[PDB]
């Protein structure tokens, strides 16, 4: 969904508030190949310590599911950068799949990643996403076998998101191994969410085949501390990771 060599910012919707989220998105657009917007959830058990804390913040501050569409809709008036909504299944499930997807499309969302999409529901979910014009992004971790990477690649219409709940400050061998296996199996492009924090991480991963590098941990971190005023520091961070 993005150019090769893209830096893909990840931000939590409503952290610390929807206007702030929008401000951050607008300030980072110029460096983004695509953007991931996460919907905060009460139990983000698939996320690392940092991002989990942002879900908690957003929620304490009163985030409401559809405020995410408000953010996307506002952002769209200024940019056409591909947007992928990231969320747990519960919210989607309760509001109604097709209703959610249709609404997401209408707001300007291009793709979606359901972190814990139950395999039982996987098939119909991908079909509805196709009918609604929303591309699919599936997740894979170091413990995902080659066989499942294949199955994941076949259902994927957007791109395959590879993650590593390892951290570091250096990229773990286990994450590099995941990437290698992915490049050897996927026809879909892949992005890597290995919690990068250094200029060398970005270069190394792109050098190693990642079509795009996600950068969330590093950004959410600054947001946890700066709040609404993280904006300028976020730009400096991205420029650092980009060598500019």
């Amino acid at each position: 969904m993005f150019k090769d060599g893209s830096l893909i910012p990840y931000l939590t919707a409503g952290d610390p508030d929807k206007q702030s989220t929008l401000n951050f998105l607008l300030a980072l657009d110029e460096y983004a190949g695509a953007i991931e917007l996460g919907i905060p959830f009460s139990d983000p058990i698939a996320d690392g310590k940092t991002i989990q804390e942002s879900h908690y913040r957003a929620l304490k501050n009163g985030f409401k599911l559809r405020e995410a569409f408000w953010i996307v809709k506002a952002f769209r008036r200024h940019s056409s950068t591909p947007i992928v909504l990231m969320t747990y299944y519960n919210p989607i499930y309760r509001a109604g799949v097709r209703n959610f997807l249709a609404e997401a499309k209408a707001s300007g969302v291009d793709g979606i990643l359901v972190v814990d999409l139950p395999v039982f529901h996987a098939k119909e979910f991908t079909e509805i996403a196709r009918e609604e014009g929303i591309k699919t992004v599936f997740l894979a971790a170091p413990n995902t076998p080659d066989e499942r990477l294949k199955v994941i690649d076949d259902m994927t219409t957007g791109f395959v998101y590879l993650v590593s709940l390892y951290g570091t400050e250096e990229i773990p061998k286990t994450a590099y191994d995941l990437l290698r296996r992915a490049k050897r199996i996927c026809r879909n492009k892949v992005a890597v969410g290995f919690g990068v924090s250094k200029r060398e991480h970005v270069v190394s991963l792109l050098k190693e085949g990642a079509n795009g590098v996600v950068v969330g941990s590093a950004l959410v971190k600054i947001i946890g501390e700066k709040g609404r005023e993280a904006t300028e520091f976020l730009k400096k961070k991205v420029e650092e990771l980009l060598g500019i």
